[PDB]
């Protein structure tokens, strides 16, 4: 995230940070339903060094605050056993850019693992709403991750400007949301994680998937994110959630 600020402990409690065996964290997810996360398509592709797409070689951390505290009070930790990414996934434009990861065992729930709301599939988030990223990425483009989770408040931006501003690049699975001055984005290492907003009672809704963006926090280059209420059904047709 940069231009942002330290999560305090337990403030996204739907927050997940996905380790890869031998190299760190990769990814974030949000936490859905005891067993389910939901993520990004584009962390689980294989390379010619590393086999992104198998579930055994994750794990996903819950209730984490600081990446050199992983065994804190508090801190669950868990395998996959399956990743599920979207059947219409475009590894050129990035179009369907969303995945479920089934966790090996339950989630406990307590004041640091929850679950996120969603939201339904006739929900518009507004041009101009208030949205939270959240992530261990990168606070600088080119620069170094956070140990503790960072928290930044961005804006749904209007789709007509957003396809304006990345021409021939934002489908109607993207949504632009930032600023067109800069300054505050998600970055590298916050792919997958969730947009949390605050909806009519207060409760949080994910608004959002990080996926991609030219650089972070340049001027006139919004972060791009996958949309949500487009995937409530396949959603609940793939995890019963
Ligand atoms: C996400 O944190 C990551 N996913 C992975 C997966 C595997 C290893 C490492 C990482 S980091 C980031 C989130 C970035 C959010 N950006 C903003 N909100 N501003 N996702 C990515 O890094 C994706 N790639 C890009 O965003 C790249 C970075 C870049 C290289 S040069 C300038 N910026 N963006 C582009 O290349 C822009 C042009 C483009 C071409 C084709 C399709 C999309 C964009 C991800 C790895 C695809
Ligand atoms: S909608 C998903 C979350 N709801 C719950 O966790 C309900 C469980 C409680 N223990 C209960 O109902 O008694 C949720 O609301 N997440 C967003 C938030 O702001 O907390
Ligand atoms: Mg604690």
């Amino acid at each position: 995230v940069v231009g942002g600020t330290d999560a305090d402990e337990g403030e996204w409690p739907w927050q997940v940070s996905l380790h890869a065996l031998g190299q760190g964290h990769i990814c974030g997810a949000s936490l859905i339903s005891p067993n389910w996360l939901v993520s990004a398509a584009h962390c689980y592709i294989d390379d010619r060094g590393f086999r992104y797409s198998d579930p055994t070689q994750w794990t996903a951390f819950l209730g984490l605050h600081d990446q050199s505290q992983r065994s804190a009070p508090g801190v669950q930790e868990r395998r996959l056993k399956r990743i599920i990414s979207h059947p219409f996934f475009n590894d050129f434009t990035f179009d369907y850019d969303i995945a479920l990861l089934e966790l090996e065992k339950p989630a406990e729930y307590s004041s640091m693992v929850r679950p996120i709301c969603l939201p339904d599939a006739s929900h518009v988030f507004p041009a101009g709403k208030a949205i939270w990223v959240t992530g261990w990425g990168h606070t600088q483009y080119g620069g170094t991750g956070a140990l503790i989770l960072q928290k930044g408040e961005i804006r749904v931006i209007n789709q007509t400007t957003c396809e304006n501003l990345l021409p021939q690049q934002i489908t109607p699975r993207m949504m632009c949301v930032g600023f067109l001055s800069g300054g505050v984005d998600s970055c590298q290492g916050d792919s997958g994680g969730p947009l949390s907003s605050v909806e009519a009672d207060g409760r949080i809704f994910q608004a959002g998937v990080v996926s991609w963006g030219d650089g972070c926090a340049q001027r006139n280059k919004p972060g791009v994110y996958t949309r949500l209420p487009l995937f409530r059904d396949w959603i609940k047709e793939n995890t019963g959630v």
